[PDB]
């Protein structure tokens, strides 16, 4: 039976599965380190291709939203030109489940020329990236049938990536609070 | 209790939540309908903003991958173009979860007014962009915590487009693996 | 004397000679049938990284708006799975002034094997697009000041692509009248 | 005579004398001081929409590559989040040939309200964008045929941009050449 309910069953049973193994993996401590890295960056260049890149570009509009400067861009050789600008203080987030496309692994390794800190978002698996960051963060897409494979990736990718976001909105909750809402008011003038 | 890990738990149990609550709602009889409509049109135009559009872009890489023609872009002036120049038969998906920001009910009156067919995503309310429509699909976002809301009203989003992804994926199998080994061959030679 | 004013005399005439010796290449005849070639294809996915893939957006929204079904995208890895899933009779337009990106050169190959019509827009060298491309429209940034070069190439390469624009509007004045219209008139509606 | 020929001779014409017009207007006394203002600022916004958003990713590009901390994004509703979140010191480069597109003057008021710089590059006429911005330099499009109207004034747009480039440029040569030499070699790398 390959009926549509049965597969809207199957793959949300597939992305609870990702959520939780992703979630199990986490070092909540280290965690709270790395979130602290990423609140004191003076420009934070999250990096990615395909998924990831959608990923990061999530993850990027909400960190612009409460004050980060941001880069995010899906050409990669734009993106290796912004990574080779880095400064020590500045942090990257290379998001790449694989963690070995060719483009990803290059930005990391110029961000990290620069000094600045790297930190990965990425499979667990011993990949040229991983080997690159300063930190990993993990994440598990759990066995996923070859239709829905990447969705299940990026439902774990973007579970750590939510968390990142709510941990820095903890740490500065007042302006936080008040660029949301400022936020708010001029998109309701569109309306 | 604020701690990460108390924060993680409950934006997964969330998240099921919307998955939940999103599922319960489909009439898969309709459903099978509607993934019939988008796989004979000649054009597919995915419209939406800020989270929206990037459900759409997640969902447009991937039927492109499969051999979709599918115009999919952030600039809502650039969108509304398209959207005048659809055709009958041609496919609007019209992701909002509010269902009224202007720019996309525009968009939404445009395709209808060239006989363009209507799909909206959107929230379980009665909204412009509901009553332009020839089919609507639901995402239920559930209740949620304000610093995850729009977190959790993308994972019930993508439910919707991920199963439409599948089911379009179901009629059209041996070119769609045709299309995914290409696709996969070609990206290894960029490694 | 380094100047703003002779910066901007010196920047506006690299650009002139660009345009006259871009210009100056043209075959009339043969960019006629290219105009027409473009303008029977059921699809147009227009390829190009940087620098490049600006004016391929650039030329895409124009033709997007006059009724073109196009695929733009500056992800290069989404790119190569639109090439692959080309069909015949479908044109693939590369915008590449060195011809020797490989992930362009990768697209190309990748499009001509599913028996699209590959045209290059590209330097006056030997490039592996250059020995892909079923036509190539030349594009001469002339002898450039280190600090402009990029500029200068863009002159050049949107002098092509704009004539390409031109002469599609000539083929189909009408409808193309009613298109800038109906997308005037929407646009407006945002004011 | 509406040959391809003549129409690529009127349109190298055209832009011959939008790119003539626009420098003309130029106070350069004014416009080092705006270079310098651009040069002291810890995030640059680059704003517009349409054809404007495609100038202003083009100078973001380049600001990029040399060190500068630059927003620039075609959504017009994030738009408005990072003009919000602008700080005193940071600066706003607001895109707009009309200067009257509804979200671009929202996006200029909210920057200036909170004490960020703005910056307008617009059409010679009394917009609610010129009147709000700080400083403001004009493009000149000059009398175009409707067929390439859109073209041309890109082209003078463009001549601004790349001017502020050069300038900056100019402003801090030895890093930015360096910055040039990492970029470049990066991307040979990826040949
Ligand atoms: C044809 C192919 O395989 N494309 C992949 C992307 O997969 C997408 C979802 C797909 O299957 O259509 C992947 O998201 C991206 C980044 O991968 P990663 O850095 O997250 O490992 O790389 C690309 O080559
Ligand atoms: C400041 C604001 O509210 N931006 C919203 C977007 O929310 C994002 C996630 C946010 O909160 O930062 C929303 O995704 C988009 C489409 O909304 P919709 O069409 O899905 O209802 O509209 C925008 O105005
Ligand atoms: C660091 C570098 O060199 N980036 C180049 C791009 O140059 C841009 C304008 C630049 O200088 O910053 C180029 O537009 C793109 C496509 O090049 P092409 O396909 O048009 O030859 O390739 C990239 O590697
Ligand atoms: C249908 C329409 O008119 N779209 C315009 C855009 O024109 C483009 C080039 C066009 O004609 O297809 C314009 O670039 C953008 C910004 O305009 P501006 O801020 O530079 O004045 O606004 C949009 O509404």
């Amino acid at each position: 039976d390959d009926s549509l309910e049965v597969i809207a069953r199957k793959l949300n049973r597939e992305k609870e599965l990702a959520l939780e193994q992703t979630c199990a993996l986490l070092d909540y401590a280290r965690l709270q380190k790395i979130i602290e890295v990423i609140s004191k960056a003076p420009f934070i260049q999250i990096t990615g291709l395909g998924g990831s890149a959608l990923v990061g570009r999530d993850l990027s509009f909400k960190l612009m939203k409460i004050g980060y400067r941001v880069a995010c861009e899906a050409d990669t050789h734009v993106q290796a030109t912004v990574s080779q600008a880095l400064k020590k203080g500045d942090v990257q987030i290379a998001i790449s489940y694989s963690g070995s496309k060719k483009e990803i692994v290059l930005c990391a390794e110029a961000a990290r020329k620069q000094g600045a800190t790297v930190i990965a978002i990425t499979s667990l698996t011993d990949s040229p990236l991983r080997r690159l960051a300063h930190f990993t963060l993990d994440t598990v897409s759990g066995e996923t049938e070859w239709r829905s494979s990447s969705m299940s990736t990026r439902t774990a990718q973007n579970s750590v990536t939510d968390l990142l976001f709510v941990g820095l909105v903890q740490l500065n909750d007042v302006e936080s609070l008040k660029m949301i809402q400022r936020s708010s008011e001029l998109t309701q003038r569109l309306k």
